[PDB]
């Protein structure tokens, strides 16, 4: 019998993520009851709930249930460190058959807010077999891993360290990085930030994870596995995702009033007009079909603040990113209509160049220094160093979830390598 696994909420803060663990229930399976059929997938969650929210699933082929979630629930009573109080460990086993009635309830998890006792709700009215070792907050995760549509997806090969080093500082060639993104860019991508120097696929936790990276492909993913030097490689696999794929985003039209938990794409027109602020950070508003919204462009989106501290007041925008504090954290952005701006000046000497200053009410201007004159005010559109088109963050502060210029259909994108 195909049955679908879905795992959350097995992350320490030391030592164990979510994954990791995916990985060894995947080969206990596979030595005791069966094959596990395709690739797990990687289902990254509301970002917005109080780095990295993401569930896991994969499917199987056994004789009998009852067997797998016992293999399931002894490698989370073995692995999974249960004394950590941030650490509720879920588990479901759901027939191919019904994964498919879980859609909406994938979608929820991605996009809003869902509640314990609706994921409770969910398993009573199916009778789906599960394991909640403590809280049964991961069993939110766990059916949304198994619920997910995707329609479009992404790959990661995640690579997992050897337990001896884990909590260890990482050994790896950088440059090994840098050159494997130059040769299989775009096929993988948002592992390196050029303008930054940082390799992003590389985290800074004390985690199992080594290195994982982004991809199109199978094949650019292991010719990225081979190219790369690292501290040896002990496990690895390979995930369908939903990174990269902007699954979290709602966009207006589908909605009365905005909320904070909660990711958009809104169109507006700048009101209030771009401020730096006490930290590094550059905010805005904009005038919407809800009324007056913030944008805000933090500081660690370094070189991408630059655009946003030009556009001006009526220019037509359109911005993504999660509401928190009731302030939008751009992830991204489209200049759509530039504002035209109009303006009355004095006019400009033909001989030496300078500024005519006046020469009285209604005197005209004059330029002294010449013996030259002129009656009427110059008067030019405004010509900014803006171009329209669309415009992101920097791979170093792409989030999970944020679709990348590059992988979008579009034209007028600005991308800086
Ligand atoms: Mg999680
Ligand atoms: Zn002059």
């Amino acid at each position: 019998m195909r049955v679908w696994v879905g795992i959350d909420d097995t992350d320490s803060s030391r030592g164990m993520c979510t994954t990791y663990l995916a990985v060894l229930a995947m080969e206990r399976v596979e030595r005791e009851l069966g094959k596990v059929i395709g690739f797990p997938r990687l289902i990254r969650l509301n970002p917005t709930i109080p780095r990295g929210n993401g569930a896991v699933s994969f499917l199987v082929e056994v004789d009998d249930v009852g067997e797998l979630v016992d293999v399931v629930n002894e490698v989370i009573i073995e692995h999974a460190m249960l004394d950590d109080e941030k650490t509720n460990p879920g588990a479901v086993f759901v027939d191919e058959e019904l994964a498919v009635k879980l859609k909406p309830f994938a979608d929820k998890a991605i996009k809003d807010v869902l509640q314990i006792d609706e994921a409770l709700f969910v398993i009573g009215k199916y009778f789906i077999p599960h394991l909640r070792h403590k809280k049964g907050r991961g069993l939110i995760g766990a059916l949304a891993a198994v619920g997910a549509e995707l329609e479009d997806f992404t790959l990661e090969l995640i690579a997992y360290r050897y337990p001896e080093r884990f909590g260890t500082e990482r050994e790896y060639d950088e440059e090994s990085f840098f050159d494997m993104d130059y040769e299989l860019y775009p096929q993988t991508f948002d592992n390196v930030d050029w303008c930054n120097d940082v390799v992003v696929c590389i985290p800074n936790t004390p985690c199992p994870v080594l290195y994982g990276i982004r991809g199109e492909s199978v094949e650019a993913l292991y010719k990225a596995m081979e190219s790369v030097k690292t501290e040896p490689v002990d496990r690895r696999m390979i995930f369908v995702t939903n990174h990269a794929t902007d699954m979290h985003l709602i966009g207006e039209e589908e909605v009365h009033r905005l909320e904070n938990y909660r990711s958009y794409r809104l169109r507006g027109r700048v009101t209030l007009e771009p401020y730096d602020i006490e930290g590094g950070h550059v905010f805005f508003e904009i005038d919407t079909k809800f009324g007056s919204v913030k944008c805000a462009a933090f500081e660690p989106t370094k070189q991408f603040r630059n655009v946003i501290r030009l556009l001006r007041k009526g220019d037509v925008v359109e911005v993504y990113g999660s509401m928190k504090k009731d302030t939008i954290n751009l992830e991204k952005i489209q200049i759509v209509e530039l504002a035209e701006i109009w303006v009355e000046k004095n006019p400009i000497c033909p001989s030496c160049g300078r500024r005519m200053e006046s020469a009285g009410r209604g005197q005209g201007f004059r330029c002294k220094k010449c013996r030259t004159k002129a009656d009427e005010k110059l008067r030019e559109k405004v010509e900014r160093e803006l171009q329209p088109g669309f415009y992101e963050v920097p791979p170093s502060a792409r989030r999970h979830l944020s679709k990348p210029l590059i992988r979008m259909n579009v034209e007028g994108r600005h991308i800086f390598r």
